[PDB]
């Protein structure tokens, strides 16, 4: 009996841990979609003005 | 069969801790690849907005 | 009837030439937009990089 | 008479000296134009293929 609660000890310890790497990979998946966003603009700005550049 | 049922619980626990570790690591290293870029990118547009800066000062 | 020659290629001279200085005109406008969009574009590479940086 | 057609083939003359040389500046101008379109191709292929390569990992 006294085996089984350090088991489980273990166990909310390594889900703890679990949702503390999660919480990193939310983080990381977010700065992506930063990244992403920022690219859209990046792209859209330079292919307007390299448009304009070369159609004139 | 608790004891086993929970040993089977904490292996499989402990497999996904190493898989979301290992996605950490691939994000980061792709986070990694991101700021090359960005070195690249801010390299790019600062050399050649000094070339700008520059001729407007030459060119005068 | 020289001279009257010699006065047309002066006025055609002088009309080719303001359509130069205006094209120059245009282009040096047409390169201050771009640098404007530049100084945009280090300022957004920038700052995003500043947020990408280990510890 | 051969005094003003002088003089003013002098003035046509100078036209033409001037004429080259905003020809020049503008040769100059349009080349660095170039220079900056050539940037913006590479910006723009950088930026698309970064963008496609996070869009898959």
């Amino acid at each position: 009996g006294s085996e089984f609660a350090a088991l489980t000890k273990e166990l909310n310890a390594c889900r703890e841990q679990l949702l503390e790497k999660e919480e990193e990979i939310s983080e990381l998946k977010a700065e992506r979609n930063n990244t992403r966003l920022l690219l859209e603009h990046l792209e859209a700005l330079v292919s307007r003005h390299e448009r304009s550049l070369r159609m004139t």
